[PDB]
């Protein structure tokens, strides 16, 4: 008996998606994260998702999600430094795996940032929080997006200037920003607009300035392909997996 019973142990973190608590099983001592609260969409989308690099959904207001004891990728990033290139590559590999999966089933997260990339006990990356996620492909038919979603430093430039835009390049772009944050310990701009000096400098290719200065030429080459303003000219994920740094053996 008693297997259905969980003890709430500590609050893990907040949100206007709701407060999150740590549940531990009375009997099995298994640990899950319980969300405390649109909300029907998050639950619907969670039910589609099964992948090593996506936070696991257990059931259900109470949402039952995989507990990631490693915390946030955000906390493995030393300010102004970043992290060791090999760790960044590994994390990036796992992020790509997760995003390839999501896009595979026609779902875009829309808010990819280190705070939403959690780590398990073995430091495997898991994409978290699908409260802003939406379907972009259904019955093999793509639907453009038009609603502003996400976080300014991470959003693609077309999202600020276009009425409609493809969902996938947006996720690729924010992944690029994450890669940057991982290798330099800083975000390049407040937002990708032409009134942002930093973004202007990047478009003019002044990579002798931070954060690009702190980034090796190989990863920077990849970033040169990801952070392209025109979403049509931007590298897709299949080609990211052919990039030289992506395939560079690192220790
Ligand atoms: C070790 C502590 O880390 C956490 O706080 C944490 C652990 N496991 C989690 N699984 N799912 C979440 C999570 C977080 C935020 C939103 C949603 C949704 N929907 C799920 C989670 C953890 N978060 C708890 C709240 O604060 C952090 C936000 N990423 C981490």
């Amino acid at each position: 008996p008693f297997v259905e019973d969980w003890d709430l142990v500590q609050t893990l973190g907040e949100g206007a998606y709701g407060e999150v608590q740590l549940a531990v099983n009375r009997v099995t001592e298994e640990a899950v994260a319980v969300k405390i609260v649109n909300i029907k969409k998050e639950i619907c989308i969670n039910k589609m998702l099964n992948h090593e690099n996506v936070v696991k959904f257990y059931g259900h207001q109470y949402l039952f999600l995989e507990y990631c004891s490693g915390g946030e990728l955000f906390d493995r990033i030393e300010p102004d430094i970043g992290m060791p290139e090999p760790d960044a590559q590994r994390f990036f590999h796992q992020l790509m795996a997760g995003v390839v999966y999501l896009h595979g089933i026609g779902i875009t997260h829309r808010d990819i940032k280190p705070e939403n990339l959690l780590l398990d006990e073995r430091d495997n990356l898991k994409i978290s929080d699908f409260g802003l996620a939406t379907v972009f492909r259904y019955n093999n038919r793509e639907r453009l997006l038009n609603k502003m979603c996400g976080t300014l430093p991470y959003v693609a430039p077309e999202l600020l200037k276009r009425r409609e835009f493809h969902a996938e390049p947006v996720d690729v772009w924010s992944c690029g920003i994450v890669l940057t944050a991982m290798l330099a310990g800083e975000l390049p701009w407040d937002q990708p607009s032409d009134s942002c000096q930093e973004y202007s400098d990047w478009k003019e290719k002044k990579t002798y300035l931070n954060p690009w200065k702190k980034i090796d030429s190989a990863p920077l080459a990849l970033l040169h392909k990801i952070l392209v303003e025109n979403p049509s000219a931007r590298i897709t994920i299949p080609d990211i997996k052919k990039d030289r740094w992506y395939n560079k053996p690192l220790k």
